[PDB]
């Protein structure tokens, strides 16, 4: 009854969950990498194989490993998603999104690029988006040997991985090297301003909440910044703050209820729409931040499917 409009599936699984605090940013990553190792641990690899690949980093920094997994007995090329985990852009780690890079490989037969980025507050904005963008020029400077159709390019991410893929994107069209087919948004966080109704009202939902938005923009963009009221930011680094969405890819992005980014994501959504980009927006009833970690949940469930249905008819040839 804390949250009334929660889905009773992902109701249950609420009190088990432990608080991701940001303030404390040791015991976060402590207990973040605790949840995700337990169910690593189990997961399977059938008809699908991973190989580390080192892209060089932008300007002088160090080589940014991608978890390069591909689909057994493929004729290839194939296309491939670009993938990028979230964790509010301090936390978190590539191998914490392998079950969704296996089974994109293993249902769509695609190759999945799923990129180890620097975290903040270590590197600050630039460097995140930077590794990300890196690992997109590489990935189609060598498609070929890597057995991949450089014409069938998609970029995407989750939570802080949904807004370093937005900027990523941003910055792909913008130096027109890379063409990209195709933007995978789920849950994505995209404003640092964090004015919507969403970000002013959801101070202790499940998971992700204004207190710890504050400190993931903090920690990501650094001394310099300012907060919201600084009009010095970049898009690449706030997605929301871009004025021209023009010409960006096809877009798939969701939303969930009670996650303070839902506005952020929705108005993103509108704007790339009436932009005159194709676009899939889908904000889920009854969920929270993060709620797709209870899979076993008929609306998680649904998320799933559309996922993967989004992103085969979005690099379809």
């Amino acid at each position: 009854t804390t949250f009334p409009t929660l889905d009773p599936e992902l109701a249950a699984a609420l009190t088990m969950l432990p608080k991701v605090d940001f303030a404390d940013l040791p015991n976060a990553r402590a207990t973040y990498d605790a949840l995700i190792g337990a169910m690593l641990a189990d997961l399977s690899f059938d008809g699908v194989s991973l190989r580390e690949l080192s892209a060089p980093g932008l300007d002088g920094d160090p080589e940014v490993k991608i978890r390069f997994v591909t689909p057994d007995n493929t004729a290839g090329p194939v296309p491939v998603l670009l993938w990028i985990h979230g964790g509010g852009f301090a936390i978190g780690t590539a191998e914490s999104s392998d079950p969704f890079c296996v089974e994109v490989a293993r249902e769509l037969g695609f190759a999945v690029a799923n990129v180890e980025y620097r975290l903040a507050p270590e590197t600050t904005f630039p460097g995140p988006v930077n590794d990300c963008y890196a690992a997109l020029l590489y990935i189609h400077a060598h498609a070929e040997e890597l057995g991949i159709d450089p014409s069938r390019i998609a970029v995407g991410g989750q939570s802080a991985g949904g807004g370093l893929a937005a900027g990523t994107v941003l910055k792909a069209r913008d130096e027109g090297v890379v063409p990209v087919a195709f933007q995978f948004l789920e849950i994505p966080e995209l404003d640092d301003r964090l004015e919507t109704v969403s970000m002013t009202n959801f101070v202790d939902t499940p998971l992700w909440h204004r207190p710890n938005a504050i400190l993931s923009w903090k920690y990501y963009l650094g001394e310099s910044y300012s907060g919201p009221e600084d009009p010095d930011v970049s898009i690449y680094a706030a997605p929301s703050r871009a004025t021209d969405l023009t010409g960006l890819p096809p877009t798939y992005l969701s939303t969930m209820e009670l996650d303070p980014l839902r506005d952020e994501g929705i108005e993103y959504a509108l704007r790339l729409l009436q932009a005159g980009v194709s676009v899939e927006l889908h904000s889920f009833p009854g969920t929270f931040h993060g709620s797709a970690l209870v899979a076993t949940a008929a609306v998680s469930e649904r998320g799933a499917a559309e996922a993967l249905t989004a992103i085969r008819r979005g690099l379809r040839s």
